[PDB]
């Protein structure tokens, strides 16, 4: 019942989108729409692949970092969780986060310990999962009564990392300002960095720059969930909001998390 105008402007938008899409560098990310005629999600925002910092925002110095140096030939070995000086920041049931398949073991928890740039080893090391980024080709698409979600577009084993959830880096005060503009507002894309300390109260606003995980839905049997990675061992103010596979995802499966924190991961109560 559209015009044809209309049809042409649906369409000329869709195409624009999906031209916003094959600018992302990784593996493909793809548009569908099975449900209705919209065209696509709004078309306001950029996608980035790295956190953007903002104004009062003091980042984690990478000065003050520690560079572990036991990096043989590969990488760094996950035989020798005694070697390493980017896991020195706890020693109870000691070993990297990742088995050799580059998957998240299920003895690994809430906080995963990857190799910084001061770091010996290669780009390949077993310790760099996080950092070598996307690997999934993911499609984006509209559902029936939420809006649009994300779903894979291959079979991925539990464990398998998908990507993090990028932003704009806020204090916690600006993020109240912006609460203060949310208004019909359908998804307000807000995520907390409270890992740990309480005090930076550093907030990741997807809003209008993120990655494709800023279209991830929310549910209460998810399949993905937040492992926060840091590199700046010293400084966790800012790290990593990791997504991973909890459990095997079907090809054409939507992905969706529910964040707990680190009340959900290491207790089996
Ligand atoms: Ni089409
Ligand atoms: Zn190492
Ligand atoms: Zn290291
Ligand atoms: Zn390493």
């Amino acid at each position: 019942k559209l015009d044809s105008y209309t049809h042409l402007s649906f369409y000329e938008k869709r195409e624009l989108f999906r031209k916003k899409l094959r600018e992302i560098e990784g593996p493909e990310v793809t548009l569908v729409n099975e449900v209705d005629d919209e065209p696509c999600p709004s078309l306001d925002f950029q996608f980035i692949s790295q956190y953007r910092l903002t104004q009062g925002v003091i980042p984690p110095d990478p000065n003050f970092q520690s560079g572990c140096n036991c990096s043989s030939l590969g990488g760094c070995d996950l035989n020798n969780p005694s070697r390493c000086e980017c896991l020195d920041d706890l020693d109870e049931p000691t070993h990297f986060a990742y088995d050799a398949q580059g998957r998240v073991r299920a003895d690994t928890g809430a906080v995963i310990y990857e190799c910084n740039s001061f770091c010996s080893c290669s780009m390949e090391c077993p310790n760099r999962v996080v950092q070598r980024g996307r690997t999934l080709p993911l499609e984006i698409f509209k559902t029936k009564e939420k809006g649009w979600g994300v779903r894979s577009l291959r079979f991925a084993p539990a464990g398998t990392f998908i990507t993090c959830y990028l932003g704009e880096v806020i204090t916690s005060a600006e993020a109240a300002k912006r609460d203060k503009n949310y208004d019909d507002d359908g998804i307000t894309y807000l995520f907390d960095l409270d890992m740990f300390d309480d005090a930076s109260e550093y907030t990741v606003d997807a809003q209008n720059y993120g990655d494709v995980s800023r279209f991830f839905n929310h549910s209460c049997s998810p399949n993905i969930a937040i492992y926060s990675a840091v590199r700046n061992h010293g400084f966790r103010t800012i790290y990593d909001l990791a997504f991973f596979a909890i459990k095997d995802i079907q090809p054409l499966e939507e992905l969706t998390f529910d964040y707990a924190g680190a009340k959900d991961f290491s207790p089996v109560q």
